[PDB]
């Protein structure tokens, strides 16, 4: 029928899910311009014309579409191969966001966005950082996020000599957030305190989906690649034939809670190796201190994860991790814990203090034919309809 | 400011007249799709990985937006070299439309569709042919018209001898035709009778805006190639340095006047160089065959238009041509003129009659398959339009 094939257009434009929506459609003539705008390849009447054609046009939609100059750095918090993480504020709304930068160039020479981006965008979780905005330029890749003024973990185990009470709830959260990224249907496989941020109540939300993979019907992930930090990698991931589930999530938890209560990674070396050498022996090589500062069912959830997958809690659903004696508590419940009171509640001047935050500080070569190096990108933009 | 950007590119998106809205954008996608799918590029992993992608997204998108499948050939009553204009039938809604087909490979081969898309899409007047829609392929660009069942002033000729009552009517209307595309901005470079066209009332429309130019501030067009067709070709045309303003459409007027008045056009000759010829020696060839037939009026407003530019019926503006005497009548006023009752009705049997049309008859040459990026569907972007 004929109108309801325009209606049927106009919701492929509407739809933020869609590969063909306005925004998509505008990143693909931003992309084809970028990809073409080259002396050798001007020299193609074609492409010459297309380009004065379309140069007025082109110049008014990049300066009214998102970029990187809307924002100002507040602060580097972070740093990859793939870019920086940083905290910006939007020139005119003044409103302090997390800005993860990842390099065009470094994203085709040696590769995982798209999920970044779709978890982060319609997780619609208590558990995972929104993201707000996803932009880019011919350089960089974009993400917009919430602000967290809490910080990391990291910073809050570096400041205290962290009691159980605080390493359950900590541990609680990040079961919960991780049930959160499985039920979506991915393996988060770089969980370490640097990727846990706390939000102004205090309240756990999980970062760095950069990793993230989904599982198949069996819930397991083919990769032959080692993945996350050496610290918190699992022995089967280290071993990667690679054929594994969430199980990997649960090994990282289990030096999480360790670290909180010990000061230390359990497998912490001088070198990458004999860190991956002690993970391999942990039957061996996990230890706790000769004193009364960590419980039984403590020293025993921690042992109960750093084992062998087949054997490892979390193999049989979260259940039997909710269940184990270290949760039970007369402060929270698994159902009311992101209601409950946070051991450490932000004492912030402002929504616009980063005082929690540590403060840190080449592209594509011309081509001399069409090598289309902005395609991978085209559909990346995203903007929330959120409002402040 | 953060909302009005936003706001600002939604209004781009939404504009008809906009480069960059939504058909446009779908044009976009569709014309690198076209471009990009051959074994050769593919071999490129960025080009590769973005088709896999977009592999059912464009076939969707293709399947709903309106192809050349959507319409039935009813009849061929054009042929160009740079295509076909037919007789179609939407298959769905049954409504019979003129559609203009132009081989995106043959304009390749030395390229104008922009202004006649244009003038017919967005000039809302009574004078001017109406154009639906505007749609493409890999292979075509197509333009859906609003069916005109009276068919052409050529057809009109070939069948009465011409009383010098109608010629005045036909006259003034194509004189407030081509005084509509003149306040738009352009001179039609192609005023002949194969383009003008008859409604269901009798009225003209003039239509093929394929040689339309766009004037400068002086209302002037500079421009050293030949255009329009050989009987109706004003001097300064022909003699194209070439500096022209809206005074060579009056002089095909009067050419028109002369055909329907004579039944024969001024200028005519055994060959396209007999009558380019006659022309340039238009002080001595216009001449009216021995009768009682043709008035004063009529002879002297033929005349008023064979001239020169700087001395032609017209130069002054249109005021001068519409109180010219050949124009005064009874039945009508210029501003009453498509509303009174035309010289000849048409008598069709219904609206999907095509009578009035003769009809013509019906394995084309193509672009070859690129081993790299050759980019032939980038001059047609933005063509699209949906009214
Ligand atoms: C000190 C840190 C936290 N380790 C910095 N590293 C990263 N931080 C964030 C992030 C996300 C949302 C946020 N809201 N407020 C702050 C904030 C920070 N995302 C990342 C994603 N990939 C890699 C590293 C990071
Ligand atoms: C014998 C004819 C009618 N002169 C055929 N030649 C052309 N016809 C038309 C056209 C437009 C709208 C119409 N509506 N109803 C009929 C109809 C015909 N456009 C053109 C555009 N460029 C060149 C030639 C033509």
């Amino acid at each position: 029928s004929f109108e309801t094939r325009f209606e049927k257009m106009d919701n492929l434009l509407r739809d933020p899910k869609s590969e063909v929506n306005s925004d998509c459609l505008l990143d693909g003539l931003d992309a084809l311009v970028y990809d073409l705008d080259f002396p050798a390849l001007r020299k193609n009447k074609n492409i010459d014309n297309f380009l004065s054609r379309y140069k007025d046009t082109i110049n008014k939609i990049r300066d009214l579409r998102m970029k990187a100059e809307d924002y100002e750095v507040v602060k580097v918090i972070g740093r990859g191969a793939f870019g920086e993480v940083q905290l910006v504020r939007h020139k005119s709304t003044r409103k302090v966001y997390a800005m993860k930068l990842l390099s065009k160039f470094e994203m085709i020479k040696r590769s995982f966005f798209w999920e970044e981006r779709d978890i982060m965008a319609f997780a619609n979780s208590p558990w995972v950082v929104q993201l707000f905005y996803a932009f880019q330029d011919d350089r960089y890749l974009y993400m917009v996020m919430e602000y967290m003024p809490g910080g990391d973990l990291v910073n809050l185990m570096s400041n205290y000599d962290v009691p159980e009470k605080w390493a359950r709830f900590y541990t609680a959260e990040v079961v919960l957030a991780l049930d959160a990224i499985h039920s979506m249907g991915f393996i988060h496989r770089d969980v370490k305190p640097d990727n846990m941020l706390l939000d102004k109540s205090g309240h756990l939300k999980l970062a760095d989906f950069g990793t993230c993979m989904k599982m198949n019907k069996e819930g397991m992930v083919r990769c032959d690649t080692a993945v996350g930090t050496p610290d918190y990698i699992s022995p089967e991931v280290l071993k990667s034939d690679g054929y594994y589930g969430r199980e990997c999530d649960w090994w990282s938890v289990g030096v999480f809670l360790y670290e909180m209560l010990v000061g230390d990674t359990p497998f912490y070396a001088d070198s990458l190796v004999g860190t991956y050498s002690k993970i391999m022996n942990h039957k061996n090589s996990l230890t706790f201190p000769d004193d009364n500062d960590i419980s039984k069912e403590a020293k025993n959830l921690i042992c109960a994860f750093l084992t062998d997958r087949e054997v490892r809690l979390g193999r049989n659903g979260v259940e039997e991790i909710k269940r184990h004696l270290f949760f039970k508590n007369d402060q929270w419940a698994w159902e009311t814990l992101r209601d409950t009171v946070a051991p450490v509640v932000p004492d912030l001047s402002s929504d616009i203090d980063t005082s929690n935050f540590d403060d840190l500080e080449e592209t594509f070569p011309i081509p001399k034919a069409f090598v289309g190096n902005q395609l991978p990108f085209v559909g990346f933009t995203y903007y929330s309809n959120r409002r402040y």
